Order: structure tokens, then C-alpha cells, then sequence
């Protein structure tokens, strides 16, 4: 018995078809929405990024063997209470790196050129060229690189591709980024030094409001932040407080806290917050650009997904788990 | 010396008289076509910028003048023929920032292919859903046909290879640097055929004028995104625009466009006002078209350096130093 | 006696202590829940706008008021029936301008039936063709509801037969001019199902409270327009918003709405937010709604009126001239 | 008879191939310039609109011409000099509904006094504050000057004395009613002096061409608010747009303006251009300026009756009794 939940409608025939041998329910919605009775049943649930696998939902899901998410991050499920009950829980590392990285290059560029502005002017017959307009150029920047793993190498590359003297932050320390060119240091030193700041780590105790009012306030005055990383990385609140003092030169979003309201307009069923209001008041500015969580959100990424999604999933209705062993975030035993 | 300059912002006047001070130095911040006969008559050395139209009647009016000096790598604002006939020098700035431009063809390029314009208008709406109008490509899916090879191309294509794209590449100088770091040169035809995302970087010649009309934008790819930073000319405005009407287009970006200094002028002002106005503002307003005013260039790197080269060309001039620019000529001595 | 002063406009503190220099004054650009309780506890006249709310629990920490003076027409931000059992007088502005408040009405009802928002994003898409998605209605052809036909909403009736509009009217009181004037008045469940166009004017009570609701907006037409410049609260934004999802309105016109004080003061900056907050937003961007942040009032007429009825009766009242500020009383003596 | 439509919109089509279908009838939805000179010269009655320019020249070649029927109240575009001395008669729609433009006159007042297009620039920011820069004005403190007081001019006329304006007057015709509702005629010069809104209401003629150019507009307050839903020839839009640069204006609304016909019909698509269109595009970005595509007149019962009057001057005409249609006549039998 396999449990689909936060499946776009177009990909319900695909996997339908994909999976045809097995006895599969498919949810659009999320698994907050389904009925116990089916939560009961399930052998294997697939989720997305929005379905929370907390104790309390797991709970209610005594036949459950193992969780695939469709994702490279898995920080909505609670993966110590799987480990203590047995339950695997397996993940999608590299469907593209490539995807988010592409997109984190084309926010760090849109904000660097100032195209936001230009488009206003351009809309207002003004194509007049003056100071409010001149932009700067990335191969006289400094960017700092916090988290170079399989999506921040690749930002680190572009980075040094474009003549950008790139720093880098990580407890894993890259010989191959090394010989390139970049130069590993403390997070002090990145936040000090860093004209363009990019974040690539997963979201965990650990990254939690890592970006904080203190760390904010070593930054540049005029620094570019970039964030494709978690929302709940960053200090929201601290973030609004210095953008409204102006301390930033531009900020790129693709995920903030409370996100999930917006993206899945939980606001038609009572929910609110702040953060959202912060956002969408950021989201006007003419230096920010907020992205709705898709700069994974492309036709390469999605085609592997399926893929991947379907080799876990026969994998583990065969007991083959060999072959699925990259994929494992909670492996055997 | 009697030093005219012409199309000067406002906010460079400073920097120019103080570091020409002891020249004999006229600014003007409006262009050439509006200057007083009485100071072009007296005028040793000109320096313009790409709006300033330099044709022979202009031209003729200036019997004094010795070297025209133009703020930019592109000359084809100046009547060569005219200055060889009459001994005029033609100098100009080849690579304040080559990179300036290459750059702004790739912040172009991945505002586009990751749909940026689409995803703000939505998140305006207070629509942050994901759905396949908004489903955006790889660059390194793609390929990428370079037109024109120099410092601006060249350095184009090579941000292309460090994104994983295939780069294809068409100049009638085969560099053997891009050949070697992967670039393929081809035919025209082939690369109009192949390329996913065509980019132009050659000058505005006799040769290159209208070079991606009609018949070449039916050669490419439906779903091509085409990107001019070059010069408007060199691409044929009405047939682009027919083109995009019935959907030829993943997207345009147009840093240049025929007849672009009405619009960046206001020339309007004085009656002027084409069909290519109109049609490129329509353009300016679609979802997967950028426009802009010709600002690839416009960084504070290139400012400074456009300021410093400038300067240096005309003290080499006023003391005679001439092999201190040779880089500088156009039209060289003599 | 001791004056306190809440939510003055920065521009406005100046005019207030020169006309009230002989006072012991003290004025306040934040709103009353932040001005401190030792002001608080000395106070005996306190002057208020609309989103000071004067709550038991805040009026406790008063305990030597004798005067409350709304600078507005509505009083629902204060607790009357805790004022009444302690003796406390209450006194608003009835009559700055209700020209102001209907002249607004009808410019959101003119916006809306001659569907002007999407005509001007068609225009700033250089869009000037004409077809049945900008087919206007006339106002003529149309019936208009009025609900509350007191001093703003009767000249929102007046205009409305003006334009050649039949209009009719709900209220708890007939009035015989306006009955005279041509308005047919009519049971609310009447009104709500015969008019084209609906306009609120009643002050937010009790029994106004969620007035249009999920049963009432079921009983209007499909098609109607509805407008809103009395209280937030008369309407269920909730049933508001699902209704107009359903598409059962052709233009919303909303100058007030549940929560509005969230956005227009920006207390989200302190951790405030709803989900109404958010469908009105959404609303906001909808080519057929209107959403203004509470400005009906906003004219410079309004604002001068405003300050000459405070200084009056704020100086009538130190006086011991209750005769001339009896038109002002809500709660009144003794 | 042979029938000639031109003009048509598509989906008025059927419509008149049914309500004629007892005649030789042949209907373009493209305008007069795009028929075939064969069709020109059969065509015994022609049905124009205003974008159908009946020159002497293009007159000229329909030797077979008896009436021309324009589907409208303006005929500025027919050569009536020429008509007259070749004996061909012309029509006209006269009154099919001035409410329309009269209604839409007024929602361009409202919308501009009330600032409506800068607070919905604010709250697309989430810009929900109160200041200064949106402080209305009322419209019952002003002054409305009406140039024109016909069948559109005296409904705006009349509206305005119901939002308790001062209404002056400016017409070569007086009207007793006007006078004794309370609308005061003055000279141009007077009505121009005194006017906080003025609005325009006169045909296209020699004797208005340019009526409003830099000589009247010095004439106005600093601060006027001006309208035009008549014709874009009665204004100087050269003048106009220098006035607006030098902030002469606190609002424009323009339903029509000289050149328009470029961008309503995108002639811009076959070459065509001019300053004017440019000026107009700039105009229409600014938040205190409202332009729409000469669209005042289009509503619902507008078409229902252009349509029912278009068809009786034709089946009139045909049977002969042109008594019937007298009323639609600008140039009479002999
Ligand atoms: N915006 C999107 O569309 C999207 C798509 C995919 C992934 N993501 C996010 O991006 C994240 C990164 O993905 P990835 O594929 O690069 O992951 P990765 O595991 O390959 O890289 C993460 C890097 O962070 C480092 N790191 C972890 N914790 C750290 C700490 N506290 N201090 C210093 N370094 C630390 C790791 O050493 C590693 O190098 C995901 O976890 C997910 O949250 C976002
Ligand atoms: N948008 C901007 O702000 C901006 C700024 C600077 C330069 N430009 C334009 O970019 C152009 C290129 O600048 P660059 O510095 O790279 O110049 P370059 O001279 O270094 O490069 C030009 C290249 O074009 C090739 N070429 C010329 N004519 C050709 C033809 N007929 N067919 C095939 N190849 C041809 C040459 O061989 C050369 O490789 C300039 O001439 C200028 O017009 C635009
Ligand atoms: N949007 C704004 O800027 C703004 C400005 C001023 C006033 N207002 C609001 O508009 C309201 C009306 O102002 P006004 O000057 O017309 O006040 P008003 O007291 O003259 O009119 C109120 C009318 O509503 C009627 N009414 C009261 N309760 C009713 C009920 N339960 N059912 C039917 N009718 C009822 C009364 O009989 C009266 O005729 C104010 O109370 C205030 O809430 C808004
Ligand atoms: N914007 C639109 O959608 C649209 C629609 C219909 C009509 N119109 C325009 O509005 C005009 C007026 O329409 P109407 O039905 O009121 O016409 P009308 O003939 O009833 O009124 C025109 C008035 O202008 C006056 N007038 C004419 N020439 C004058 C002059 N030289 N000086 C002073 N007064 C003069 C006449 O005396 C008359 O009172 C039409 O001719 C047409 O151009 C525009």
C-alpha cells in the first residue's frame, strides 16, 4: 500500500502509470488532509517539502516502513522519531543542483544590474541613463559562499567564473574549490569581507536563524544577500529591521519563514503571520526580488524527480535496497 | 588647444575641467547637433559619444578640426570616409569593460530562461503557486551561438562554457584560445539552426546591417531566445517584431534597438518619432521580453575607466605623443 | 484642566499648541495604548482618532476623565456604556464633511462600472483597441441600493438620482426629502435583491455587526456591485472574499475593511497579522476591485473642519460652555 | 442597392447581414483606406465611423455616392463641403447616449481629484499610510467649466451642480434651462480664469482646432484639472505636454488625442508615427493623468442603439422616406 501526498495533478497519471502493479492513493493535497484510514494503511508514504512528518502525524501511521521525500532536503520530517521506530527515510540528493545554482546566479545578476529598477524606468518612458541606474560589475566583487556543497560548489564556480574573488564557508573544505581559487575561512571573515553573500545549507538546529541581527550587522554596509538555502535560516525579523535601515544594496529570496502560507494560500483557511506581511512588503521594493520557492523548479529537475522517485519506490516494494542506497537519510538498520 | 566636448553628463563636467584645466575646454551636456556654430568653428579636438551624429554636413562645419575622439568601443556614429578624405584623426576606447557588457548579456539571458518578469508579476498578484507557465529551462541544457567573437563575445562564450552550455561561435577570426576551452565555430546557417539562445557582439558595418532579418530569424529555433547588446541596426526591427507577434520567441533581450535615441533622448520633444518607437515599447511590456537603454555598458568600472582613457588620449594628442595611443586609432596618422 | 491629545499628525502639533497655548497640554503622534500611564492618570480632556481604542481596561488607568473627543464622525472605538455608568462625556465631529464620504463613493462606483482599473492596464501594455471585455455599463440604466440614508449616505442618493439612477433606500429612519427627492425606501432584503449597485452608510453597532453576510450577499444579484466606506465590520470579509472567488461580483469597492488597521499603521512591524489582512491584499490586485486604505474623509476641507471643531470644543469645554457644543455630544450630560 | 459598411466590428457582423439582408450589401470590418476601388465605385450608401477618413480625394472616386451614414455623433472625418456641392446627403447618429460620455467625463474628474491612481501606486506597495501626497480636494468647493454645453457638455453641466459646483459656462448657443438650474455663461477668457476643472465638449470644427493651445492653457489656474472626451484636435497636444512638464496641472484626462488613431488601430503596425503618440504614452505613465482609448462612449446600450439607429437610416433611406430620418441629418435633401 503506497501513499502519495502534495502531487501536482499533472504528475497523478504519470505515477499512476509508473506504478501501475501496486495499490496506490494519490493526494494532491497534503497529508494533513488525509483520512486516518488511509494513514493507517500506508507501507509507504511519498511527500514533498510542505507535508510536516511530525511524531504526532506519524503516530497515526502504524504499517509506515519508509518515507520518500521528493527533495533534497528532508528537515519537514522528524527524523529521530523514524530512527527510534524502524521507519527508512530516503530523499532525492541531485535530481539539479545545477537548477538552483542557475537560479541564484540569475538573482545575484538581476540585483547587480539593477534590472528591477530599469524595468520601472523603462515602463515610465524614461530610458534616461543616470546614477540611480549604473551598476556594478561582478569581477570587482567579493562573494561569500556559505555552505559549498553539491548546490554551493557549483555557485562557487559561477562565481569564479565571472572573476569574482570567491570566500567560502563550510565544515567540509574543498580541495577542488581550493585549486580553483577559493579560499576558505571563518564566518566572521566571510561576513566581513563578502560584497555578495549566498546561502546553500540544509536547515537544521544547528543553520537556525544562523543569519541573525548579530551577524547582520558584520555584513557591508551595501551587501547583496542571497537566500535559496531554508527560510528559517534567516532572522526574518532581523532581516526587515536592517533592510528598513537600509543596509542592504539588494536581497534575493526564494524561501522565507511562513512561506507556505503564501505558496499554498493557507490564508483561505484562517492562517497569518507577520513574516508574511514583511515579505510582501519586501517583495515591492525595487532592489529585492522574492521568488515563490522555485529555483529548483525546472523541466530537468522535474523529470528527474519522477525518475528517482520511481527507482526508490520499486527498489523498496523489491527489498533491493542496494540500489538505493545513495538515496537513504535514515538507512538500515 | 580649443578642446570640444560634447553629450558630457552633468555629473562629469567636474572631473573633465579639472583635468584639462589648462587646455583651452568647451563641455557641452547636450549633443553635438546643438552646439553653436561660433564653437564649432573653433574647435581642435572633439570628444563625443555614440549619439553624437558625426556626418559629413556636421563634420563640415568644423574646418579646424584635427582628431575626433569617441567616449566607446563603437564608431559607426562617425563618418570615416569623410575624416580619411580630410586628414581627420578618429580615436576611441576599444576595452574600458568588456566585461561590463558580457555580463549584462548574461543577467539577460538567465532573467529569461528562469522567467524572472513572469514569477514578479505573479508574486504582485499575491500568486505564489508554481505551474508550468512559470517552469523554467537549464542553461546547461543549451546552446548557446555566439555572433561575433572579440573582447565582448569571447568572453560571452566562455561564461557560457562555465555554465555547461554548448557554445557555438561565428566571426570571420577563428580563435584558436575559444577552440581550445571547447568552442565550436560554424557556419551562420548552422548556427542560427543549432542554438537555443543566440547572442550578438559584432560592430555596425555595411556588412553586418539587417545581417538577422527576416529570412535568418525563420532559420532559427521556434523558442530561441535572442539577446542584442551589439548595435539596433544590425538587427531588422520589423521583422523581429513580426516575428515575435506569431510566437517565434522564448524571449528578447534588447539592451540596443534601431532608433533608440529618440526614446533614450526624448527627441520627441522636438518632433521626432518612428514606427520601431512604438513597436519596441509594446515589446518592453510583455512578460519574456527585457528592454533596456542601453546601459550594458553603464557600470562604475567603465565610468572610470572611460574618464581615465579619455583623458590620457587627449593630453597625448595636445603634446604630440602619439605612439602613447596607438591603441586609441581608428583612423590613424596619416 | 489637564488636555491630552492622541494621534495628531506630526504636521497638526504646531496648529493644536498655539490655538490651545493658555492649556496645560499634551500631545501625542502615537495612539493612546503607548502614551504613559502617569499622563494617563492626570488626564481630563483626551482627544482621540479612530484607531485609539478607548477599551474599559485602558479607560481605567484614567480615573479623572471627564471628556472623550473623537476627531471624527464614528465613535465605535470607545466604550459608551462603561463612559455612561462613570459619568464621562463623549463628543465627535457629525458634520466635517459628508460631501467628502459620498464624493468618494461614487468615484469608487464611476471606477467600477466604467471598469477604468483594466482599461489602464490595457493602456500601459500599449493596448488601445476596444472590446467586450472593456464594454462599459451605465449608471443611468442602473438601481442603486443605499443602506443608511443619514448625512453621508443621503447625498450619495442625491448624486445617485442625479445620474438618472433609481434609488433605493434602507434606513431605521425615513426621511422626507429624499422621499420627495424620488428615493423609493424599501425592506433591506428588497434593496439587497433588487439593486445593481449596493452602498454602505451606517455606523458600525451591534446590530450592524457582519450586517452583510454570507445569507445577505446570497441574496444580491450576480452581477452587483458593492461598495464600502461605513465600518469594516458591517461586512464579513470572510464571506466577502469567498464570495467574490465564486465571481459573484463585477467590482468591489471597499475603503474600510476588518483588520484594515494592521496594514494602515504597519503593525505587522510589532508581530500583528491576519489572514483578512492577506485576502484583502489578494483583492487589491483584482482589475474589478477597489481597496483605498480609509481616505474617503482625506480632502483638505475635512482636515481644516476638523481642526476648527476640536479647538472649539476643546475650549467651549474649559469654559464651562456646554451650549455651544451641543450639536457634539454623543453622551451628553448628566 | 448597393450597401457599403466599413468599420464593423466582427461580431456586429451577422447582425447587419441579417437586419439587410433584403440588400446588396457588403461589410469590412477594416476601414475605408482598405477597400477595393471596384467595391468604392458600385457603393450607392456607405456607413462609416470616425476612424474612416471620406476626403474630397477619397469621395472623389464613388461616382455613385448618395448617402453616407456615420455610426456616430461626430462627422468631422466626411468632407461635408464637398457633399454639399456634389449633392451627396450625410447622416448621423445624434443621440444615442450623451449619458455615456457624460458619465464617463465624470468618472475622470472624480478619479483625478480623489488621487485615486497615486493611492492605488501605494498600495501596491503595501503602502497603506496617510499623508500629503494624497490629500484630495472636494469637488463641491470648485469651480467646473464647461466649453460646450450640447447634449454631452450640459448632462456634465448638471452633474456638476449636483456635487455643488460653481458651473460656468462657454457656448456660441445659450440655453435657457442651463441658466435656470443655475449654470452661469461667461466669455472663454472668464471661464478659463476662474475654473478648477475644466472639461471640453465641442466638435471638431476650423474655428476649434487648436482652441486650447499655449496662449489659453497660460490663461488657467496653476493647479487646473483639465478634460477632454471631444476631440483631440480642439487641444494642442504640443502645448499641452510642455504645460504639463512645467507642472501647470493637478490632473488630465483624455479619451481622445491628436494621433490617436495610430494607436487604437496600431498603424504602427504599417509605418506610421508621430511625437504626439509618444507624448500621449509618456502622459498616460504619470499618476495624476488618466488616458483611455476614445472609449467614452462605449457601453452597452450605446452599441444597442447605434446599431438599432444605424439599420432605420438605412431601410429609410432605401423606401425613400427620408422624412422618418430627419432628425439624423447633417446635410439635408437640396
Ligand atoms: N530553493 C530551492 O528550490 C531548493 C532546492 C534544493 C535544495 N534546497 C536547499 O538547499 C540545501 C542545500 O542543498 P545541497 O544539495 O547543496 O546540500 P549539500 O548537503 O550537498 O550541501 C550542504 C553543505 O552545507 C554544509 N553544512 C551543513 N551544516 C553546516 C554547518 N552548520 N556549518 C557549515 N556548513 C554546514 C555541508 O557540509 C555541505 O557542504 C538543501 O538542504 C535544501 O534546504 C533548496
Ligand atoms: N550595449 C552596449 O552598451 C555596448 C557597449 C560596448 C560595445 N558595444 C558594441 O559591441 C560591439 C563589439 O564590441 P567588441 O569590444 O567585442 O568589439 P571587437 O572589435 O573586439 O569584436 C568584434 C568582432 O566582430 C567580428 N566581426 C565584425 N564584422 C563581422 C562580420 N561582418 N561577420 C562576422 N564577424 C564580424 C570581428 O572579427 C570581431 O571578432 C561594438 O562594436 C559595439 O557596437 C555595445
Ligand atoms: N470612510 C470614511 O472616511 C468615513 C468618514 C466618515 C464616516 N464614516 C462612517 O460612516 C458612518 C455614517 O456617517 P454619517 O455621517 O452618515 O452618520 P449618520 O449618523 O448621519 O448616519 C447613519 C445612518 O445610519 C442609520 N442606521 C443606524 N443603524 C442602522 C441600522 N441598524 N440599520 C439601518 N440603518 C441604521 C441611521 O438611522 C442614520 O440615518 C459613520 O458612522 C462612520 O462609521 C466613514
Ligand atoms: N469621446 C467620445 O466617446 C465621444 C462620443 C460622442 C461624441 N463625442 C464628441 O463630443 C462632441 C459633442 O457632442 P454633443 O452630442 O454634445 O454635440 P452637440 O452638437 O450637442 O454640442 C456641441 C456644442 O458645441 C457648441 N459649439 C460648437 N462650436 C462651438 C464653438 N466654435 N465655440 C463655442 N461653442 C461651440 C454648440 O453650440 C453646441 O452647444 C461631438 O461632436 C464629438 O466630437 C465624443
Amino acid at each position: 500500500n503506497v501513499l502519495f501526498t502534495s502531487v501536482p495533478q499533472e504528475d497523478v497519471p504519470f505515477y499512476q502509470e509508473a506504478l501501475k502493479d501496486l495499490s496506490l492513493k494519490i493526494y494532491t493535497t497534503d497529508v494533513s488532509k488525509v483520512p486516518e484510514n488511509e494513514l493507517k494503511k500506508a507501507e509507504l508514504i511519498s511527500v514533498f517539502v510542505y507535508d510536516k512528518l511530525t511524531e504526532e502525524l506519524l503516530s497515526k501511521m502504524p504499517r509506515l516502513k519508509l518515507i520518500h521525500t521528493r527533495s533534497v532536503g528532508f528537515d519537514h520530517i522528524d527524523l529521530d522519531y523514524c530512527k527510534k521506530k524502524g521507519i527508512l527515510v530516503t530523499h532525492i540528493p541531485a535530481y539539479s543542483p545545477e537548477s538552483v545554482a542557475e537560479h541564484t546566479f540569475a538573482m545575484i545578476l538581476t540585483l547587480v544590474k539593477r534590472l528591477k529598477r530599469i524595468e520601472d524606468r523603462v515602463k515610465k518612458l524614461n530610458f534616461s541613463q543616470d546614477s540611480e541606474i549604473l551598476a556594478r560589475e561582478l569581477n570587482r566583487l567579493t562573494l561569500g559562499v556559505i555552505g559549498t556543497g553539491r548546490i554551493g560548489s557549483r555557485v562557487a564556480m559561477y562565481g569564479l567564473a565571472f572573476g569574482m574573488k570567491v570566500l567560502c564557508y563550510d565544515v567540509v573544505k574543498r580541495e577542488d574549490l581550493k585549486e580553483k581559487g577559493c579560499v576558505y575561512t571563518s564566518l566572521d571573515e566571510l561576513l566581513k569581507e563578502s560584497d555578495v553573500i549566498s546561502l546553500h545549507v540544509p536547515y537544521t538546529k544547528e543553520t537556525h536563524h544562523m543569519i541573525n541581527e548579530e551577524r547582520i550587522s558584520l555584513m557591508k554596509d551595501g551587501v547583496y544577500l542571497i537566500n535559496t538555502a531554508r527560510g528559517k535560516v534567516v532572522d526574518t525579523d532581523a532581516l526587515y529591521r536592517a533592510y528598513q535601515r537600509g543596509k542592504f544594496s539588494g536581497l534575493g529570496l526564494d524561501v522565507f519563514e511562513d512561506e507556505e502560507i503564501l505558496i499554498l494560500k493557507k490564508y483561505t483557511e484562517g492562517k497569518a503571520t507577520d513574516k508574511n506581511l514583511k515579505i510582501l512588503e519586501l517583495a515591492c521594493k525595487d532592489n529585492v526580488i522574492i521568488t515563490p520557492h522555485i529555483a529548483y523548479y525546472t523541466d530537468k529537475s522535474l523529470e528527474r524527480i519522477r525518475e528517482e522517485t520511481v527507482k526508490v519506490v520499486k527498489a523498496f516494494v523489491k527489498g533491493d535496497l542496494e540500489q538505493i542506497k545513495g538515496n537513504f537519510v535514515v538507512g538500515p538498520s
